C-alpha cells in the first residue's frame, strides 16, 4: 500500500573539525548559495559542539579538498523516503510513525541507518552494501521504487556483523528549537546572517545545534529560537507557528556507523507513547526533536527503556 | 588647503588567483561583518593578474601567510587633501592635486600609491618618508595628523606603456545597511567568476564608507536601485599604466600621468594595484586623453 522511494542520490558523510571550518568556506558558500555554480542536489550541514557534519552527494563531495580537519565516512549512502500510495508526500516529523514499519525492521535485519529529518520529509540513509536486504526487508509492506531520471521505476550478499546493541545515555539541553523553510528566491536576503552564524560565531544546559539543508531545491533549517532573532523578519517560513521543540541528544561515546538499533530504541518507545519526532543523525551522535510541551514525558519514557 | 595624515597603518599585499579560495573566510569578514573585526581600512581590487589588498594592521592580522600572498615591505600612511575647515573636496580630483602634491612628492623622491574612491582620493606613502612629505608639503598645505578622531595640528625613472581597454566603468557607493542585499552577488563576482576588455573590480570599505568600481556589464548583475551614483550619464574609460610590474620604489609615474591631464583640465580617478597603475577618465574624451599622455 505505502510506497518506499530510493532517491537518485549517492551521499557521502563527512565531519569538519571546527578549527578547520574556515578552510572550507569557499566550497561551502558555493554549495550553500550559488546553485548555478555546482551540480549538487543533496546538501546537509549540521553544526554541533563537536563538529560540522556534512551529508553531500558525490558532485558536492568533489568540491571538498582533503585535509586533517576533514573526516570522511567510508561508505556511500543511499537515500530512502516513505510516501503514501500514488506517491503523495506524508506529513513531516513522522519518524515515530515509521518506527514499526521501517526503523525496527531494518534494525532487526542488521541494517545501519542514518536519519535526516527535514522540514519537508524524513530521509533514511542506508549504506549501499545493504540495499538488497533493505528491499528484501521492506518489500512486504511497501511498494518500492527507484527514482530514475525524474520518475519512479518499480523494483554482495552478506550483511556485516555489527557490535552488540546497547542502551545509550540521553541528554536534553534547554534550547527551544524551530524547524523552518524558506522561499529559495529569498535566500540571498539572509545570506550574510546565515554566513555569520555558520562561519564566524563562537548554568543553563544548552547545546550549539544548527541544521541547514538544500535537497532537491527544498530548504530546511533547524535553529534555536534565540538564533532566529538574528534573522531579518518575515522571511523564515513555518506552516505551524508557536510550535517549538526540545532536543534529546542520544549517545555518550561517539556512535560510529556500524551499531544498529539506536534510532529504533528511541523511536519505538516514542511511537508507543504517540509522540511525534524529528530525527537527525550527525557524524558522532543522534538527535531527536520532540514537542517542548512533552519533553518531560519523553524523558520518563526513555529512562525506563 | 589642508593635508590630513589619517590614523591608518596600511599593508599592501597581492593574492594570486589560484590561492584566493584560501582567503575567502577572512575577506568575507572584512567585506561584510563589521562587528567581527577592528579593521577600518580595507581595499580589494581584482585585476587580470591578482587580487590586490590594502588593509590596516588589524585587518592584516586576519590574513595568514602562504605561497600565494606577496606582501610589500613597508608600512604605508594615508594622506587626504581637504578644504579650509576640513570640508571635503570634489572626488575624481587626482589631477587637481597634480601640481600641489603629486609632482612635489615625485621631485623629492617620495614613492606613492594612489587609491581613489567614490568619496575621495587617498595618497599612500611609506612611513620612512613622512618627514620628507611634511618638509615638502608644509609650504602649501596646513598639515594635520588625525589623533583619536580629531585633527592635531630609488631606481631610475622609466617610460611606461599605456593601454585603454574598452570597458565602461562606473564609480558607485552604497548605503552600508543595504550591503547584505547585494552580498551573494558581490561574493559571486569576487570569488566564483573565474581581448580589448579587462577584468577589473574594486571594492573598498574605509572609515565606514563603501566605494565600488565596476564595468557596466557587471553592474547589470546587481539588484537594481541599490548601487548609488551621483553624477550619471558619462562613464569612465581606464588607462592601464605599466608594461611590467612597477614595484614600489620608482617615483614619478603618477606625476607623468596626472600632470599632463591636469594641464588639459581633465578629471581622473587613480588606483594603484600591486603591479600596475590605473587612471579612470571620462569616456567620451578617451582619444584626447591618449593624445595628452603620449606627448612625451
Ligand atoms: N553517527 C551516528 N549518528 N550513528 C548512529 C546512527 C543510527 C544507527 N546507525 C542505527 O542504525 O540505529
Ligand atoms: N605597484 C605600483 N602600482 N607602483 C606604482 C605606484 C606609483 C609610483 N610609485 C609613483 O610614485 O609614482
Amino acid at each position: 500500500m505505502m510506497e518506499l522511494h530510493i532517491l537518485e542520490h549517492r551521499v557521502r558523510v563527512l565531519s569538519v573539525a571546527r578549527p578547520g571550518l574556515w578552510l572550507y568556506t569557499h566550497p561551502l558558500i558555493k554549495l550553500l548559495f550559488l546553485p548555478r555554480r555546482s551540480r549538487c542536489k543533496f546538501f546537509s550541514l549540521t553544526e554541533t559542539p563537536e563538529d560540522y557534519t556534512l551529508m553531500v552527494d558525490e558532485e558536492g563531495f568533489k568540491e571538498l579538498p582533503p585535509s586533517e580537519f576533514l573526516q570522511v565516512a567510508e561508505a556511500t549512502w543511499l537515500v530512502l523516503n516513505v510516501s503514501s500510495h500514488s506517491g503523495a508526500a506524508v506529513q513531516a516529523a513522522g519518524v515515530t510513525k515509521i518506527a514499526r514499519s521501517v526503523i525496527a525492521p531494518l534494525a532487526e535485519h542488521h541494517v545501519s541507518v542514518l536519519m535526516l529529518s527535514t522540514y519537508q520529509t524524513d530521509f533514511i540513509l542506508v549504506r549501499e552494501q545493504d540495499l538488497s536486504v533493505v528491499i528484501h526487508t521492506l518489500a512486504q509492506e511497501f511498494d518500492i521504487y527507484r527514482e530514475v531520471g525524474g520518475e519512479p521505476v518499480p523494483v554482495f550478499p552478506r550483511t556485516q556483523h555489527g557490535p552488540s546493541p546497547t542502551v545509550h545515555p540521553i541528554q536534553s539541553p534547554q534550547n527551544r528549537f524551530c524547524v523552518l523553510t524558506l522561499d529559495p528566491e529569498t535566500l540571498p536576503a539572509i545570506a550574510t546572517t546565515l554566513i555569520d552564524v555558520l562561519f564566524y560565531s563562537h548554568e543553563p544546559s544548552s547545546i550549539t545545534f544548527f541544521a541547514f539543508s538544500l535537497i532537491e531545491g527544498y530548504i530546511s533549517i533547524v535553529m534555536d529560537a534565540e538564533t532566529q532573532k538574528k534573522f531579518p523578519s518575515d522571511l523564515l517560513l513555518t506552516s505551524s507557528s508557536g510550535e517549538l521543540w526540545r532536543m534529546v541528544r542520544i549517545g555518550g561515546q561517539p556512535l560510529g556507523f556500524d551499531e544498529c538499533g539506536i534510532v529504533a530504541q528511541i523511536a519505538g518507545p516514542l511511537a508507543a507513547a504517540d509522540i511525534s519526532a524529528y530525527y537527525i543523525s550527525t557524524f558522532n551522535f543522534d538527535h531527536a526533536l520532540v514537542p517542548e510541551d512533552g519533553i518531560g514525558s519523553v524523558i520518563e519514557v526513555l529512562q525506563r527503556r
